[PDB]
């Protein structure tokens, strides 16, 4: 069920975003991917949690390099299963020594 | 926790309803009730608040 969340403009971002998840509630849907800017991914994230679709039952595929660069801690304990990709990997000893 | 969308009902139990940020929860799906005695609604609290 693809969905262009592209065009959309800053001020009637709020309805469109409901209206986006009361036209993915016809379907059910429980599974959903992202597949967006990090930018977009926060804003997505934020609404998400406005309307309570982060509870036990849901799972998000966040597809972008950036899992863990974007801030995971407000969606790490409503229930739901959230899935990402990283390429940095912050346990490998040559980024210990550039992070240090 | 998650613990706001529909199913639950909350009761705020002080005369203060809208003196504190309540749009948090204004579209989790849980259902808020409370009391307001300083009614913004009344004429001179509108001549008050300007």
């Amino acid at each position: 069920t693809a969905i262009n969340v592209g065009n959309i403009n800053n001020d009637k971002k709020d309805e469109t975003y409901r209206s986006l998840f009361q036209d993915l509630e016809l379907k059910k849907e429980r599974r959903v991917i992202l597949d967006c800017e990090r930018d977009k991914v926060n804003d997505i994230v934020d609404q998400v949690i406005t309307i309570g679709k982060h509870v036990k039952g849901y799972h998000y595929i966040i597809a972008n390099l950036g899992f863990t660069d974007g801030d995971l801690l407000k969606i790490q304990f409503g229930g739901a299963e959230v899935s990402g990709f990283q390429i940095v990997d912050y346990d490998d000893s040559l980024v210990s020594k550039f992070i240090e």
